[PDB]
């Protein structure tokens, strides 16, 4: 039942952004249904779905600490940090774009969970 891989996709994947700023985060967080109530922190990965799917293999992946997997290649990622202590909307965010490895959990060769803690 790959409905957790799709869920991952929805939360932590945006192929080809363009904008990667406040305006971006503030919009995408709402569109992906994470802005009611507002998620304190969330990161999106950009580029190939292939590259991310390949973290579960040894093609682009290693085993990480406690039954996780870390990418070999670094990814173009954008971290949306919620501004203010407001649990409910408006959700205003500060974007943090970067290039770095990603750590996920794979089930049936598909990533389902993204270790958010590594960002902040």
């Amino acid at each position: 039942d790959n409905s957790r891989y799709t869920h991952f996709l929805t939360q932590h994947y945006d192929a080809k952004p363009q904008g990667r700023d406040d305006r971006y985060c503030e919009a995408i967080m709402r569109r992906r249904g994470l802005a009611a109530p507002c998620k304190d922190i969330n990161t999106f990965i950009h580029g190939n779905k292939r590259s991310i799917k390949a973290i579960c293999e040894n093609k682009n992946g290693n085993p990480h600490r406690e039954n996780l997997r870390i990418s070999k290649s670094s990814f173009q990622v954008t971290t949306c940090k919620l501004h203010g202590g407001a649990p409910w909307p408006p959700c205003q965010y500060r974007a943090t774009a970067g290039f770095r490895n990603v750590v996920v959990a794979c089930e049936n060769g598909l990533p389902v969970h993204l270790d958010q803690s590594i960002f902040r």
